């Protein structure tokens, strides 16, 4: 079709700026899941990148620790509005901490994320990862405003790891991939992935890489302008906050089916994506939040869904709740400032993609 070669033309135009690879799926109303790609899932062993490539989702992992655990609240065992001291009782200021600002970016909660190594070989404990974050992140007061918070989501996996006696992994497996025939996704924490499935990751030497948000100390030198970032950073690290595995594909499927109603009733649904309040990220098209689910603006459409930064996969999900549309974008360049090009220009082709949806429809 004609929006078939435009959208193809797109990922083309992206990977010719100098991006290894990208791989795209996007879902729209009254059709099957389409896949795309283009460049390289090997930079070096110049491997073309299909839609069986898998991916780390990095924070995209956020909206399933959400989901969790509004199907804990489903069962009837976790109330959103309840303070964390059932969980946490010493954790500082737990009281003032019902369980929805766990997921609503609004918690205050010292972060881990910009101190923890990148390039280590540590296996990192939930508990430990929250023990970091108060020994080197700042505190503020619940309710303070928006700040995005990684350990809030750790939190959130340490309540669905308590409430079901077993590793959040087990739950997220029974109660989304399993019923979704979601094959090709792990939880990088406390499941093993076949890691010469994943496309590689690259980390750009790039110019406008100013501000780094990692310690990426140990990274050696770059080979043809690029380091391969795949391994760099144990998963067990960024644990509930972006420890999964996936492709497009499987995420689409998860995707269709959360906003389709098949995961979580209707109040629950609401919660994550209809709850919102105004939200920031850095370079990023965010504008507000719910409990779960980033509201991102491209122009005259919005992405209800998340964002994705791991070194070197930089990842775009969500479903354009007017036109029905539903996509994962990822790429498999990055670099560690949030106004790179590398980082923040993933959004580039996610805007020229549901313009041309939005032509191919007018
Ligand atoms: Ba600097
Ligand atoms: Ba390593
Ligand atoms: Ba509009
Ligand atoms: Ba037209």
């Amino acid at each position: 079709s004609d929006l078939n070669n435009a959208i193809q033309g797109i990922l083309d135009d992206h990977v010719a700026r100098g991006v290894v690879g990208v791989s795209l799926a996007l879902c729209l109303p009254g059709e099957e899941t389409s896949l795309y790609q283009s460049g390289y899932a090997d930079k070096f062993n110049k491997m073309p990148m299909t839609g069986d490539h898998l991916f780390r989702i990095a924070s995209c992992t956020k909206s399933f620790i959400a989901t969790g655990l509004h199907l804990l609240v489903q069962d009837g065992t976790v109330d959103l509005d309840e303070p964390i001291t059932r969980w946490f009782p010493d954790l500082p200021k737990a009281a003032q901490m019902p369980v929805r600002i766990l997921l609503n970016h609004r918690s205050g909660l010292p972060d881990f994320e910009t101190s923890m190594p990148m390039i280590s070989d540590k296996s990192w404990t939930a508990q430990e990862i929250v023990d970091f974050s108060f020994r080197h992140g700042v505190q503020k007061e619940p309710w303070h405003g928006m700040e995005y918070s990684n350990t809030g989501y750790v939190l959130a996996g340490m309540i669905i790891a308590h409430e079901t006696g077993k590793p959040y992994s087990d739950h997220l497996r029974s109660r989304i991939f399993a019923p979704l025939g979601m094959k090709d996704t792990w939880v990088g924490t406390h499941e093993t992935f076949p890691i010469e499935r994943e496309a590689r990751g690259y980390m750009h030497a790039a110019a406008d890489d100013e501000n780094p948000q990692w310690d990426v100390s140990g990274a050696g030198d770059p080979v043809d302008g690029v380091w391969d970032s795949t391994e760099w950073f144990p998963l067990s690290g960024a644990n509930a906050a972006g420890d999964m595995v996936s492709t497009p594909r499987d995420i689409v499927k998860f995707l269709n089916a959360l906003f389709d109603g098949r995961i979580l009733d209707q109040k629950r649904l609401w919660e994550m994506k209809d709850n919102i309040k105004p939200a920031f990220f850095p370079g990023s098209n965010t504008v507000a939040n719910g409990h779960g689910l980033l509201l991102m603006r491209y122009g005259s459409s919005e992405l209800k869904g998340h964002l994705g930064q791991i070194p070197g996969h930089t990842s775009i999900m969500g479903r354009d709740e007017e036109t029905g549309a539903a996509l994962m974008l990822i790429q498999n360049s990055g670099a560690g400032d949030f106004e790179s090009f590398y980082l923040k220009g993933v959004n580039e082709p996610v805007d020229r993609v549901l313009e041309a949806i939005k032509n191919s429809r007018s």
